[PDB]
């Protein structure tokens, strides 16, 4: 069937509750305790895909494995391609076994 978000945790890779990202066409989701939260937030909650991790301002460019991402000034020697099918990763996983 078709869902609009993913069924396992982006932060560790399996599944049981999650809370879903409400970024337009963001199917990403995660464990409370994956992202130190303490109870299911309500209204519209965006994931820290969207968010530089350097700084605070808007992700441009994303590691295609956990949420870390970066802003214009902090794209450079952030993502490289990975050995599986050249998507790119963040310096938090090795590129030959992303
Ligand atoms: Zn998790
Ligand atoms: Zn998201
Ligand atoms: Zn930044
Ligand atoms: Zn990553």
């Amino acid at each position: 069937p078709k869902q609009m978000h993913e069924d396992y945790c982006f932060q560790c890779g399996d599944g049981g509750e999650l809370v879903m990202c409400d970024k337009k066409d963001c199917p990403k989701a995660y464990h409370l305790l994956c992202l130190n939260l303490t109870q299911p937030p309500y209204g519209k909650w965006e994931c820290p895909w969207h968010q530089c991790d350097e700084c605070s301002s808007a992700a441009v460019s994303f590691c295609e494995f956990c949420p870390h991402s970066f802003c214009k000034d902090h794209e450079k020697g952030a993502l490289v391609p990975s050995a599986l099918e050249g998507r790119l990763c963040c310096s938090e996983h090795d590129p030959m076994a992303p």
